[PDB]
């Protein structure tokens, strides 16, 4: 049987980290379910994502209204998180979500993949800062989502 | 002469790993202080508390208006503050803490333990954001303090 | 495509954290090979290890010949690696092996696992100079491996 | 490149670990401004300040409304950014600033300077919840800024 | 339990944060005991670390030889082991430890303390190292273990 | 005070990301010293060196015999060491250097840079196992070192 796993997030805004690992994770699983965990419509959001994937025929997005994502993932028959681990504080902060999640889900595997090199100082945080005073990331951005951005 | 410990904390919710560690500088210290700083009543948090460490002769409850730690401690003839550690970021913030306390209360030592295993993970904005989403997070919980918290 | 893991490492001895990583990625991939690069002889190593895995149908060990872990995996057509992190510590040395081996074949992915809590302070140079000292771990050592270790 | 260092930081308040990270790197540029981003009016924060780098003539201040720091680097005509690192939270951050940083104006080189013992678990929340409470910190901070401290 | 504390080491040689950890440890229990794991002999290393604590009525100093350290304390009837923490790489080190004890002696509890400021850099390998070339640590040493050492 | 730098290193061999490091400070410094502490002859491991710095007029390579670094400075001139961090590790492992240099040497200011994130994950243990085993790692090191070790 297959193997599916839910990629959760918010992804404000989508990062070239976040498609590297969906393409990385393209790989490994027989699909990929983005959750987006929901200024940017639940219709507009989707649609940019949906966009910035399209090139890999094994993935598909979602809007799910927020909640438990191990509630998330046993609905769509979800047996694995997959989640991104970029630096120390990163590590230990999935972590703990991971041991939680599995006092939660125990059948649920949550899988990790390590950042690559170019993305691993990029937060959406540290983004959306450099965005606000106008610096340029769109290196750092699927352009379809940057397009889409300047509108701001 | 009595060795007295002060174990500060704002106990929303407290936890099994809590009590975990009450439990095992009960058996380090002569008495143990349980300083809550300050959902429910200022009484009601004491009663419960209270009823949770019911079993350990040693073990009291104060609650503390607001004031520094250092101070409480000095107050109470603590001349020991007890924290845990669970991970590395908790390590650094606490680290912090007691220099901080040692510059202001030179005379009082602060003394750590490690969180047990099953515990390190817990913190108490995760359980919050676990009980808001409806998880069972019971067997994180004292029993007293799980029963009365469905009542809300 | 179909999806062969290599699950290097030198077993030396084989502990339960082991193991459960071995369950928990026979569920991930079509295939898990265990290598052994290389007390007692491969004959047993091999052999023990097999019989400490014998529930698992999709878990296959391999002697190797020590030599780069990227060639080893190439030989096997595993394009995956699976590794364990148990710590700080652990994440940065699994790090920096993961970008070299990428830069040896960036065509195999390396993927992660948190170890479970009961072993997350396991490691074998613990392991042996605890066992050196007369001290009982049996509770982390499959009982085979166990058993045998108690003859020698 | 000329010696120009730029040391951005909002020095709320400015402590004595503050002033010697200026101190000593002040013997390492031909010059070092102060970069002072907005409590007190920046008319206040200015010329105390200036009144506790005084005996460094090649040290100056220099009020910058928030805008991009390389930004406010270029405009200044600093080739260097100058950091201090007190501990490994700080490490990672600061870390992430600087990827970013070099991403924004590779030209610009980020340098830095370990935080000197003493100073090492102060920081500005930290500082400021202590003060929040009449906690002496006196000794944290250069006498110029305690004088003018203590009117509320 | 008895207020019954091991400090074990191999003490060479033997700082001033040793010490330090020492006196503050006989702030809070009622006998701490000295293990010392077997340069100079047993007998002169037993007499400078007697000489170095003669200060403290409850530090008493005794030669091992090496083997587990619960087992140690069972020995001489210690219920805790204390530790000191002077980075994240020792605890990290100190916590693996603590954990396989408790696995060992679950009924012996480990007690930390973090090393005071000035001698959080300090290792007895980086120490060695200092020595080995001649440079002055005079100040890390307690005044009677650097005089021996001359001589010797 | 005058800006010359020692960079201390075993070099062995030399890497990009050493290059790196000297190429930015050489910025920054008006002479950095490449401190070559003693498979090659020093003098072939000085004309190594020599010729990958060749290009950078404020560089100069000179061999020492193993010593204190902070005395080598002191022969030499050097007010500055300049050291990198590529990890939380390394960053740990220079802070306990740098702090130890300057209660041996407090004249001496010790200066760090980020690794830069092509070579972050490479230290010379990992290298050499690499090239042990055969794999190709030329873009990490200068050409003329690497045509070099074609030898045995
Ligand atoms: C958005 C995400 C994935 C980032 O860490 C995480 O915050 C998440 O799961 N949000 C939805 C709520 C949930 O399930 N919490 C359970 C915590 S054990
Ligand atoms: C911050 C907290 C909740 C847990 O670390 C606890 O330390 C706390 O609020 N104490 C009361 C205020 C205080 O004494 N702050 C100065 C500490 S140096
Ligand atoms: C699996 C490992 C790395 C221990 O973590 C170790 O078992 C290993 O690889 N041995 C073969 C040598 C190798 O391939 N080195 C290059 C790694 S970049
Ligand atoms: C005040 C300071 C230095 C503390 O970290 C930092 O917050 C800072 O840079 N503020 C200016 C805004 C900026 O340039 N942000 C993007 C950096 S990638
Ligand atoms: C070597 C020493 C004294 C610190 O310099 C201490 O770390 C130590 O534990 N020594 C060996 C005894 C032992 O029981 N090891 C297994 C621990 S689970
Ligand atoms: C080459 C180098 C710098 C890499 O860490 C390191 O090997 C080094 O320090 N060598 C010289 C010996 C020294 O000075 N030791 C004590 C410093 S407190």
């Amino acid at each position: 049987m297959r193997k599916i796993a839910l990629f959760p997030g918010s992804f404000d805004p989508m990062t070239n980290g976040h498609l590297n690992l969906i393409e990385r994770s393209a790989k490994l699983f027989d699909e990929v379910i983005i959750g987006v965990f929901i200024l940017f419509t639940p219709e507009e959001k989707k649609y940019l994502i949906e966009e910035a994937t399209k090139e890999m025929p094994n993935v598909r997005v979602i809007m799910q209204e927020t909640q438990l994502t191990v509630e998330s993932a046993k609905s769509l028959g979800a047996n694995f998180l997959i989640r991104g681990i970029r630096n120390v504080k990163d590590y230990e902060y999935e972590k703990d979500i991971a041991k939680m999640n599995q006092h939660l889900a125990p059948e649920i595997e949550t899988v990790f993949l390590l950042a690559e090199e170019p993305y691993a100082h990029v937060s959406s945080s540290l983004l959306k800062e450099v965005l606000r005073f106008g610096g340029d990331v769109s290196d750092y951005l699927p352009p379809n989502i940057y397009h889409a951005l300047k509108q701001k």
